[PDB]
């Protein structure tokens, strides 16, 4: 697996989901797990020292309100890392995206969408990255946009049928 | 010195200078050093980890943006933390508040206010904590509050004088 | 009780119930009381005046909206406030955040997440607070701790059983 | 005096200057203190109490950040009150607006703009409150509407002359 | 009656009913009617320039999102004019706040909370104006405030009975 | 002229120039008129009322804070109603913006961006109407937006000559 | 037909149906297309290439989130594009409002409210318009805006009927 | 060159200037042009589709207020895109911001943060993603990264000599 999804916690999962579904239907070969920098912070150097070894190539870390896990990940590996703002109940995830994007000079995390959107969006990009060296998943990414564009061309008129 | 300020970077002295100076007007022995969670995260996790045994009692740190310091301090350590949000250009503080305040729960980080109000107001609350063991302290705190709302009591009209 | 737990209304113990139950499980003695500053301003002041001599050495306060009590009950006493931002209809706590958070010089809060998550989170600091002093409170805190980090660490995989 | 203009610091008398104007304008005899909730709060207790005995019919008070000043007149008095948000340097006077406006059900503070519009506008208010009893100051506000009114309707074109 | 309640739509009556809730409590006469300043502009001309004359003290004014309705009246007559803003679906009433309170120096309009807080904080404002002149109004308000005000204070745990 | 630019105050003119400006370029003549809802109703309403007579096609209306010109002249006639919100110094026009583009089902504003882009581009859109009707008008658009394109395609380095 | 519906998304269907509404009750012929800058690039500029050979004198263009389409479709035509921001999940639409109303200038985008208030909005602007070349339309939107104005005016009182 | 550097305007330059520097240090081939989803529509879609066979492996997209350059070059090409968002006046790059981070399920972003910060910090991603196939590229990161750390290590007081 040369990409890794890890998440601040379970509860997390219901959006993490969705960047899971997107590496099945490209066959990505993925690694999923809970690492908090907040409530396992010692899992969370260990696991950013070693992920060029463990052969990962990208990283997307979610998270929501005080959404440290990306920065602190990026921080401690030259790994590029992905983040993805979980949507917060009170906030609706701008603190989620701010706690994210707003990295100072020399740390950068690239940060996608609030919520399900985001999630699915940085396992694309996870992809798009790899497929620059990956010529069958560059063909599997090309086949599956034409899919999602077919679709919407094929059904131009929202109305119902008469 | 039962308290240490720290900050993300050198250029957040202009605002955590407003906490040193509180420290020197009640002389509260004070560490102050600059400790950022993205550029030297290993010694943040050796002075988190070492704080109990080196004395310290409260920590005021400050970040602007993603402002990740104070609560992965208060990740690494159960001294209790304070977090002063830096004023950032682009969002005034908004990234630096939310980035500190919304921690989840089992990892609190007591939040003052964005800005110079917020590093001042961040060394009272550790003198008041202090206080409540520190009798000479106390007295010192009640005086110099003392005068401050006699200051405003003494000069009730603000226009010029006539 | 070294510790007391005040909010503006009935309509907020919803809320703060979650920093009652972190002392119950801390074992830590504490005080519950609604006390308002727009509905009680009398009582405010006469809790305030008297909480050193009750013993209080850190007070919870919670309220939303123009949640002026934390800060009030602050310019009364020099025993440590915290204050809770209750998430409200219309703001989401936005309007409870700012009102708590952004104190002037002089008079300090030290404010938690909005909701339920601060509610817990400033009962968890009270007790780091009290903690210093308290060595069996100090271990029974270091306890939670590493049991909230062992459920993580050993629930690694959010997916489902297979 | 049937109206008085209170204020948090003597750094608010640059915005609230422009509620004065306004009653120098209408020859309307006022009071003017700096009164804070934070730093001189018995003072303030005293000053709402005696409010109505002391003559006044309406009360204005600004303040800046946590505005917490209207709103605890307003607890302690049932002379009408009007709150001016002073704009704060991190937050605009958003965190002022909500910490004024967003007063619980039982306990209102009319409030005015951000700024010195809202003071000139809260002494007006005050003003037009005063002249549904008061025929003379009626007239003058009239007047001075009508003022207003004719100086922009004799200058329709902006551009330079020509 | 010395009062109108007056609102931008019947949907609006949701929220406002809570104004006229206060004034039936304490027993004020007040006119109710839905004037829009968009959908019967020249109704509102009329409504405003006859209120005086009318026998109106106090107008409050209701609406949502481009929230116009309470500054189009108070630009048409000197009745003082207290505006509520409507809680609006998207923006949550940041729309409706906006466009009311932000109202331009010369014509105020004195502005309460979102939504049926706000609305009955109308009420009681129009009525601490009318108190001034209204002896038995004053008693009804100040016995009002009593009974919240002991409701609270006989009721200091929120805990369930035991 | 078929186009009206108005504003609620001659210091808006500062923004609403670069409206002007436009029509200078594309030869577009137009009349020009302080018009302010809240300091001059009377005539915001024979304005708008005599729009259609007066041969106004588009009207152009820009204001700042609580922005009601346009949506008052939208409700008193038919001719579109383009709004341009105007800077404001405290919310920087997301007062104008909210005030302006939430309008309710039934009384159009078709809102432009915040400040001189926005007065730029309401005549510019302006010129789009006119121009479905008048091809003169239509080429000379046409040729002005390919002045801009080409002079970006001439110069696509933007570095220092070397 | 001589105004087209396009908007980002089928699901975007369920705001945009109010647009239609309006062409249905006034009798406006008009062409409605799912059409995405995102999914469907290539026909997104095909569909703007072609629009003025194709008979339209009106786009409106409605997208939820980073809603490109409007402007894009702006930039390739000069047949003048109205943009409904459709509320989003997690921004309530201040993402999608903002991505359509800031438009640099030289592309304008006549914005209308956030929801199915806009939907309904951009229909009868689109038809004002319209109506200032076909004297039919302009009777049709008349007589219903008379017919809305006149509802209001027959049902003054909100209340239960007694 | 492997990474290009895009812009809506020559004036985004001041700040996508960071992202250029960035690569001169770590001495990383670059192109630099300005290409406008809104000026230059057609550049963009030649641009977009040849970049590929251009050699770009990460294409750098910044622009400010309605920011559709990054989210439309993406639409039209799998080779990552990476965005800036430009910190616009009236909103302070929220706008920017906004446009860029919240694309929908299927198109990609990964967005830095605002401003001359996120320029530098979309530089370094670049480079990281880079570096994942270039080991004299990682090791200079390294190297870079390594610098940065001891600089901060080595000056952990702020205060004035002494
Ligand atoms: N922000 C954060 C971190 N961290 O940054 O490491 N760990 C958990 N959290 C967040 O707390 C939120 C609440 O988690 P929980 O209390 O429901 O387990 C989640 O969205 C999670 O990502
Ligand atoms: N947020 C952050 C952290 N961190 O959380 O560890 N370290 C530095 N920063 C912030 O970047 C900002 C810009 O620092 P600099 O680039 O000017 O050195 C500072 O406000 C600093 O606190
Ligand atoms: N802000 C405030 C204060 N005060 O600051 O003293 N007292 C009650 N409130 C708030 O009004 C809100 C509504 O209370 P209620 O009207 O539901 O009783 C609560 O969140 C409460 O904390
Ligand atoms: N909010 C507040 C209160 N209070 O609510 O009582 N007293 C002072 N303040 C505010 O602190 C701000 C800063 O005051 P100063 O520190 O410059 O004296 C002022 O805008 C003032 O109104
Ligand atoms: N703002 C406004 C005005 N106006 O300012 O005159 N008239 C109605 N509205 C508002 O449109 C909203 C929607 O009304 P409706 O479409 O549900 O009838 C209401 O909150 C109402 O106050
Ligand atoms: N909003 C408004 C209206 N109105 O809506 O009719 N008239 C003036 N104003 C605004 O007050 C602002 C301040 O005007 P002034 O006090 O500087 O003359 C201007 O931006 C103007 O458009
Ligand atoms: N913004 C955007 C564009 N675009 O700008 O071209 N295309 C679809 N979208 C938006 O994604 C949102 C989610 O669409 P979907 O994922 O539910 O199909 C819609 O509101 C749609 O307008
Ligand atoms: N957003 C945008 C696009 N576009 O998305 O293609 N092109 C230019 N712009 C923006 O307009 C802003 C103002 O440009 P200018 O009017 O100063 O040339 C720039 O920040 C630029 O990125």
């Amino acid at each position: 697996a040369r990409v890794a999804i890890v998440m601040g916690s379970k509860s997390d999962w219901a959006t993490m989901q969705f960047a899971a579904e997107i590496f099945e239907i490209l066959n990505v070969p993925h690694h999923v797990e809970v690492v908090s920098a907040h409530r396992t912070p010692d899992k969370l150097f260990s696991f950013a020292e070693s992920a060029e070894e463990n052969g990962y190539q990208v990283i997307i870390a979610g998270a929501g309100g005080a959404a440290h896990l990306p920065g602190m990940i990026a921080a401690k590996t030259l790994v590029p890392v992905l983040g993805v703002p979980v949507q917060s109940a009170a906030l609706s995830g701008v603190d989620s995206l701010y706690s994210i994007v707003q990295m100072p000079r020399g740390i950068p995390v690239g940060t996608l969408a609030i919520g399900k959107a985001g999630a699915a969006n940085a396992a694309l990009l996870a992809a798009q990255i790899l497929a620059t060296h990956d010529k069958e998943l560059h063909q599997r990414l090309n086949d599956w946009r034409k899919a999602q564009t077919d679709e919407v061309l094929e059904n131009p008129d929202p109305r119902g049928a008469a």
